[PDB]
């Protein structure tokens, strides 16, 4: 039935109906919750999965069961006897992929959803075709700074034995280098993959910030390398408006955010490629990609030119460093022109989105675990805010790393 | 259902193996379909409900002491049944009620001070009959949890659940809370959060001194009669007067906190019993002063007050003054607390023994449930090693539940 979700800071309640619509698993039982748990086709299971896509595409330009319609159940139908497959059309590429971000429950990005550019490289054959088609992405997405939302769409899955895979999970990521002492150059999470671009013959200038290769899949083959342009990949200095010893650090990332390594899953059909971008929330770099002990791990650095008693964890000196360099970060981007959203303003956003989702559409799914940014938690909206996840289609789903299910 | 799940760190790769979930008894509000993670709240039992539930907690009992399947275990259950039959409910021995008011704790998924669940001392106050006599039971709980600032867990348990016309409740949500008024032009005084209970309390004839920081009277229910005021002993509540190690203005802002965190209106359930007036206490973390209750828009709401006196560009948002401010406050929340020997835990050492407690209880009890919205600090979450733990949430018995307000459900006399 109907489901209440309450804000405890506003005492606001909203009526969740959408919820009704979901098919596929959340991983949670009425016994247990896996809501922390960051990772839980034929003709005939092909085809009512692709009927309901359409049916849900005509009710959204008003018009169920039109001459339109039905003649597109039937075009459907007859396509999958004799393929096992069908391919759709432009305007339900362009559907299904804006309705694939609003879906995207872990994305507090989505009151965008509806302005997203939509490249369609379905006509892609080989790696350099892919190369081209993400280098148009990139330069198109990035727009000298005034950052636009962008997906390109490369061929679905047919067989399994002739995907289309971007191998990078990101398109712009640093390089990590293994010391012989035992320390880590670079992005120490991108290590394996690091040393995979350099097996297939990549040269390392081994840096710190170092852009890695594209390494791309097309119809099943082994990958193949390619540099994206230097003048297609903006990057911005990290300097502090009151510690000019900041920019000494010697800091920097790049301004587009661009996920490559997850399925967009649309009618049935699996689009196993498709990068896609938008920009920045400043916590993404200044929390997770900087301050993370996995990665650049620079909090203990930063506390020191801060002169920050380091001895008692009540000091909270990791809370000051942090807090410092999240200013940074997100003066660097602004100063530098490069579109950028700090944690307040893109949780008050997603809770103004939230608000029209349930009134225009009866909820909105949403997973606090990820909604709710890496720090300051409560003095931003979402933390008070009761949120349903659920898993809606047409979406992104996560797949097996390449480099674990590839045959040379 | 699978017997084995596995849940992940992300930092550091470790891989952690839970079976316990198995013995999961209630439910959680998510289905397959959907998941209830973030919600924060997703006439007595029959002989025939009481049965199994009893025998549950008394197998569990004689399991971990060692004796399953001994003489003094059957006989145990054949007295429990017995008593059922006869009384249609039973009584817990001495033993089994600190056993099963320590493994509530231990239970308790939204909890992150569970590694020191063994560590809890239980006042028996199941003999009380009157709400003088809850007053004086409340009052020594206080004074002994207290300790003079060197905080030490306690819970005291009042009588049973009986009929349902019969009970036991603190109406306080905590033992320990400031009183909040509503003034005419809609500006509040006090705690804004507790001015409904604060209106009870006047009703009831507390007479309001109308301060910022006023320890509200307790509000005490006997055997189902119409609850009765209390004031705590005032030197029986520690204080702590906020300052900051390196702004000598913070000080000006007159701030305070109380010493003693104590929930006081949840229902314990052991083998079936409920015991709807079971007041707990323990120790804060700074967080929850820090963040919560100072900086909470619905709260005392004092970002923008620090802000100022911080000198902080407050126009932009993106200028984090925010941010900036909550790290202070929190600062000299840990500072005043232990300036003056009050027990408390900052959110770094706190989630740290959490992890190392979660990894003993999968190695020794194959498993831990832990609701992780709530286990991360509302501060500063991926710095702490729990944001980065995968953690199964389930509900294991005995256990703390939510129980309606009882102002909603008390029938006057
Ligand atoms: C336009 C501005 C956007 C903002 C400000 C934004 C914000 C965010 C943030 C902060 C995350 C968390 C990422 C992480 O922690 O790894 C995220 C995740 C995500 N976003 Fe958005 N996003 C935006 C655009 C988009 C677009 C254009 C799409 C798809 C077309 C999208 C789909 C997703 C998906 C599927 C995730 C989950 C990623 C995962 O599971 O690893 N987002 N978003
Ligand atoms: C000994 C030191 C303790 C620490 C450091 C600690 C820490 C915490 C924290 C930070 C919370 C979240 C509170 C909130 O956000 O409102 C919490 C909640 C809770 N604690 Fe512990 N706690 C301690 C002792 C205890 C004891 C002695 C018990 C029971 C015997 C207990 C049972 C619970 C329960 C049931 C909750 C959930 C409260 C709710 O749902 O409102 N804790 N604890
Ligand atoms: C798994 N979440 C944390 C994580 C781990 C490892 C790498 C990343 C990562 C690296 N580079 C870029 C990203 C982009 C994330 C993103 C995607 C999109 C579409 C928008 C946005 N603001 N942010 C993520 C994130
Ligand atoms: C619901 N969590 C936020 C909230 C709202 C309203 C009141 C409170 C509250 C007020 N006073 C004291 C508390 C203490 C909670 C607690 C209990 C225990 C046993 C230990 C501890 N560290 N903290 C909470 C908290
Ligand atoms: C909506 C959300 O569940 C709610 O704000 C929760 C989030 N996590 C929390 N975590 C703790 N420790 N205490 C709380 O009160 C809350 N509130
Ligand atoms: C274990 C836990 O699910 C994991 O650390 C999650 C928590 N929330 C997150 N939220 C975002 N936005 N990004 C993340 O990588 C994570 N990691
Ligand atoms: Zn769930």
């Amino acid at each position: 039935r109907f489901l209440k979700v309450k804000n405890w800071e506003t005492e606001v309640v909203l009526t969740d109906t959408l919820h009704l619509k979901s098919t596929l698993e959340t991983g949670c039982t009425e016994y247990i919750c896996m809501g922390s748990i960051m990772h839980p086709a034929t003709k005939d299971q092909l085809f009512p999965l692709a009927k309901e896509f359409i049916d849900q595409y005509y009710s959204s330009i008003k018009r169920f069961g039109s001459k339109a319609h039905m003649e597109r159940l039937e075009e459907v139908n007859k396509e999958i006897d004799t393929t096992s497959t069908y391919q759709l059309k432009d305007t339900e590429l362009i559907y299904g992929a804006k309705h694939a971000w609003r879906n995207a429950s872990r994305c507090v990005g989505r009151i965008q959803w509806s302005k997203l550019q939509v490249f369609d490289a379905r006509d892609c054959t080989t790696a350099h075709g892919m190369f081209n088609y993400i280098c148009n992405h990139v330069k198109y997405a990035t727009n000298k700074g005034n950052l636009r939302s962008a997906i390109t769409i490369f061929p679905q899955r047919t067989d399994g034995k002739h995907d289309f895979r971007v191998w990078n999970s990101q398109l712009i990521r640093y390089a990590g280098y293994k010391q012989p002492d035992g320390s880590t150059l670079g992005d120490p999470a991108n290590v394996q993959f690091t040393e995979i671009c350099i097996q297939q013959g990549w040269k390392p200038p081994r840096g710190r910030f170092d852009v890695l290769p594209l390494l791309l899949q097309a119809n099943g083959n082994d990958p193949e390398l390619f540099q994206i342009p230097p003048e297609l990949v903006l990057e911005v200095p990290i300097r502090h408006p009151k510690f000019e010893w900041f920019k000494d650090l010697g800091l920097k990332w790049y301004g587009l955010p661009a996920v490559s390594n997850m399925l967009l899953e649309i009618g049935g059909l699996e689009f196993s490629a498709c990068p896609f971008s938008g920009w920045y929330m400043g916590t993404e770099i200044g929390v997770r990609d900087y301050c993370d002990n996995s990665r650049y791990n620079i909090l203990e650095e930063v506390a020191k030119k801060m002169n920050l008693d380091m001895r008692k964890t009540s000091s909270l000196w990791k809370d000051q460093a942090l807090v410092e360099i999240n200013i940074a970060v997100l003066y660097s981007f602004q100063s530098d022109k490069v579109t950028i959203v700090d944690h307040h303003s893109a949780t008050e956003s997603f809770i103004k989105h939230m608000e029209n989702e349930y009134r225009c559409r009866g909820g909105c799914p949403a997973d606090w675990v990820w909604i709710v940014p890496p720090m300051s938690g409560s003095i931003t909206p979402v933390f008070h805010q009761e949120m349903l996840n659920y898993r809606l289609t047409p979406s992104f789903e996560y797949q097996p790393d390449p480099w674990n299910t590839h045959v040379w």
